């Protein structure tokens, strides 16, 4: 599936099953296919599941401009549009917890039942004067110049650090082959241009718009966003929110605790 | 080239060339470019040949719904109406032999010309209480526990007992590498649905309903679709096909003994 | 973006930035992505760029017919067309040289500003009764015959000659893995056809009638498209060309002087004007 948004950016989407809408947003270099497991499992157990390929991203359209947060929520708004969705529970993996969170933000809960922040980079990734506790932004600087030089080899260099393989986490040599395949579908001017958005955007004025129940969970040992500073720190600030820590866990936990975030999903969905 | 099929899935295809069109319909975990090699082949000798990505493989869309025979032998006959296709020859590799056998059993012989069965699903994979020589249920069940874990990783695997590499064959890591590529497009729904669709689909009643020419060709070294129980039993089951069996050969034989096929596909469309 | 060619292909392109359009055709085996550092360096200072697949690789649709150099210029002609440029920049790597070469033959200069030929087969690749110098075509064949019987594995070897890591060129095994990726997207009949026509089309009489400012440049180790019977010999017939030459660089220099190139594209770009 795919529709077409406000600048004429074609957005790949898939949309299975049937019952209460779910819609994921996904991570960094990634695209719809991180969700292939969570989005199987809801949808044989009677719900209707929903994810896209953010623009410069897997199957979609490579513009050259509206690399952004705003940009990012406003497709989101459009998704939901063109479906006509109601009651949708909205789950973000690390930037893509950003664009969730912005749709909400922009648009309003009308349409919103709950929220799910996985390993979000929510509410600050990177450092600000009235935030010393993030990261410093010549980190961000770093990725950029080596993304410039030698993009394939960043990706390929990631896969450790972001499943935690250098931490004794076991990932198949598969899920390797195919991170780095689906990573290299995308522009490397989204690839560039995303680092500046997801460090340097500030989430702070989002979290209190937030006024619909809220799962946030987040690795103990993710190696990309720290807990301490953004998911830790996500669920003081949403009203009502619950927290869910997974001890030893890598940044991309959908994949090393899939059985566990399956489950969590779904008791969630349950609630009261 | 895509059509939209009934229900809105968008199929991709390749229409190559002219003459005589040949319809290739692919197996589990592929996509149309694993008929590349005997699309050329047919091709550059006056053949017209059509290639499609099954619904939730390759470059087609993934839905939800309609992951079954019945749904996929329709997609054939929009595929052919969409082309206005008159004297197609349908070839079908492994659970791609179902399709086909199902597209003539539902919609009639009156477009196909000829049938070809490449180690085939056909007539029956899976065990039945009526058919207890089938290979039992649970080994389909472990293929859904694995794919459910992992899909990546069970892909990768799968290329030692389907290429027969385990058994002294030869395939390259380029092959070995492209059919891990292809079969990483595919959906996870699709995939899971497939082993359902192949393991307890039932086309006895589809041989019946064949009356054009068969040819059935099988290796008897397949670890994945057992000959004895299948290819062997197709062509007793069609009338008047015509079996080949390609001594330990594999599974994966389009690869393996792509010239033998390649020349044997051209020995039939001269029939 | 795409757009419908004459006979109904389909083909997949990039149009990045504004200002001056400069229009980028790939090599064999490869696609649009191979321009990926090129159109990020020059949309980020001041240039519109573009980028096509191909018809038979990448992202575009895979025809039976027209993988020929003619219909190969018509594609870029009715892109442009498409997108109504002017004043363009035509930049071509490797067999991608030859249709942007073939283009202003067929269509003249109207709408063009400038030429690039980067590690070009122009103005002739194969052997010839009047153009010995040339590679002889038994050497073709036998690219297509390995072809026939498994491309895969030809493309994973071919990315030792490709990059000169076989003479000591640093390439990571990411760029590797993406050099394999993106030319098994393509089409078998599109990488035979391709050999045929870069190895026998006659690009001298084009030469002739290229009236635009021009830049060659090829690398001094190329092992694919050798310099001596190609981009030395295109800085000589057309009229006006500057030459620069990469010491020891391979055939992929895209990669492996990606800061050289895109240094000189720009310098190219924002030339002055000469008296005639
Ligand atoms: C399989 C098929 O019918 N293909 C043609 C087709 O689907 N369309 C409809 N279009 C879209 O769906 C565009 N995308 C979205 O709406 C998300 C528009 N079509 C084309 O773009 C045709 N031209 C090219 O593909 C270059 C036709
Ligand atoms: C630069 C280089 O040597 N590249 C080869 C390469 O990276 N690959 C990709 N593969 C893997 O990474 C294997 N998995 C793991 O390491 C977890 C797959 N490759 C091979 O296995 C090479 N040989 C064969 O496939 C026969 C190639």
């Amino acid at each position: 599936s795919c529709f077409v948004a406000k600048d004429g950016t074609q957005i790949y989407f898939k949309d299975w099953g049937s019952g209460k809408p779910v819609l994921f947003s996904h991570g960094w270099l990634l695209d719809a296919d991180m969700w292939e497991y969570q989005m199987e499992y809801l949808s044989s157990r009677g719900y209707r599941t929903i994810a896209f390929d953010r623009r410069g991203f897997g199957r979609s359209d490579q513009p050259w401009t509206g690399n952004d947060y705003d940009t990012f929520a406003d497709d989101i708004a459009q998704l939901i549009e063109h479906l006509d969705l109601k009651e949708v529970t909205l789950v973000g993996f690390s930037m893509g917890g950003g664009d969730v969170a912005r749709y909400i933000a922009r648009h309003g809960s009308a349409r919103v039942a709950g929220l799910v922040l996985l390993g979000a980079v929510t509410p600050l990734f990177g450092q600000k004067p009235d935030y010393p506790q993030g990261v410093p932004l010549d980190v961000f600087a770093r990725f950029k110049t080596e993304l410039l030089k030698d993009r394939a080899q960043f990706i390929s260099d990631f896969n450790a650090p972001f499943y935690g393989i250098n931490k004794g986490q076991v990932v198949s040599c598969g899920v390797q082959t195919q991170t780095l395949q689906i990573a290299l579908l995308a522009s490397l001017k989204a690839t560039v241009d995303c680092v500046t958005a997801f460090a340097e955007t500030d989430f702070r004025p989002d979290m209190a718009k937030i006024d619909v129940p809220t799962l946030v969970i987040h690795g103990d040992g993710d190696q990309i966003v720290p807990f301490e500073t953004t998911g830790k720190v996500a669920a003081e600030l949403i009203k009502g929110a619950e927290l869910k820590v997974y001890k030893d866990a890598p940044h991309g936990f959908a994949v090393t605790h899939a059985q566990q975030l399956n489950e969590d999903l779904l008791a969630f969905l349950k609630r009261g």
